[PDB]
């Protein structure tokens, strides 16, 4: 298929946390109106995911969910603290094409298969933390406190086997730097998996987009990059288009 890009936004209490420099928009920090921008000017998914407190997360996600669904017409999907089927279900019947998985998977792989098995693999994101360490890839969960001792590479195929549609390689060893995706960890990943790889973490100009569909990925996830203005998504994509990248235009 066509290259992805991918918006991500990060929220918590229905705002979008740190907003973005879109002096154009009413509100900024609105989800809703952001992501209706990114579906205009080329985005083609966007991932929304939370961390607001366990007291209100459980509505807040599915008024998130909800909003989105009205406005928004490109694919979506909705992560964070995502435990168990029930309420994965409650949130693709109220408008998210997928949901990002990553601990509880981890924790309990039957429940990628729980969810694929109502809601079909196209559903299933599966998010992978890994890292580096004593020279092996290695799995992390718990927004990458815990090392599970987990391979990647081992991990990368049951995630397979157990019905997810699509796989996120978030490398840790990139998280909060500008110097590029781990095109290193997708290459490790790539013959391992028939699944759509998704990079994330790293991202700091255009030409970081084109290295890591070069190492085989088939979507790339950002944020900042775009929130803050550093990456235009138009400009991104005649970047691409220019340079032999198959991206979708208007
Ligand atoms: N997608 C995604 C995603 C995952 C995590 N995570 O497994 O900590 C954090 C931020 C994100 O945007």
């Amino acid at each position: 298929l066509a290259k992805r890009i991918d918006a991500a936004l990060i929220m918590k209490d229905g705002r979008v946390v740190k907003g973005s420099n879109f002096e154009n928009l009413r509100d900024s920090g609105d989800p809703v109106e952001l992501g209706k921008f990114y579906s205009e000017i080329g985005i083609d998914e966007l991932s929304f995911w939370d961390i607001t407190a366990s007291v209100e997360k459980r509505k807040t996600m599915l008024e998130l969910v909800e909003k989105v669904a009205e406005q928004i017409d490109i694919p979506f999907t909705v992560g964070g603290g995502i435990h168990d089927f029930e309420t994965a279900s409650e949130l693709i019947l109220r408008g998210a094409d997928k949901v990002e998985i990553n601990t509880a998977a981890v924790e309990n792989p039957s429940l990628i298969t729980q969810i694929a098995q109502t809601f079909g693999s196209q559903a299933v994101v599966v998010y992978i933390a890994a890292k580096r360490v004593d020279g092996e890839f290695m799995v992390f969960t718990y927004s990458g406190k815990k090392n599970t001792g987990i391979l990647l590479r081992d991990w990368v195929v049951e995630v397979e086997k157990r019905g997810a549609g699509e796989i996120v390689l978030g490398s840790i060893d990139r998280l909060g730097t500008k110097s590029g995706y781990d095109t290193e960890m997708i290459r490790f990943v790539r013959p391992l998996t028939t699944l759509p790889i998704i990079a994330h973490r790293g991202a700091g100009k255009m030409e970081h987009f084109l290295e890591a569909f070069l190492a085989g990925a088939d979507a790339a996830k950002a944020d900042s990059v775009f929130h803050f203005r550093e990456i235009d998504v138009r400009e991104l994509k005649e970047y691409l288009k220019k340079h032999g990248v198959n991206v979708r235009l208007e």
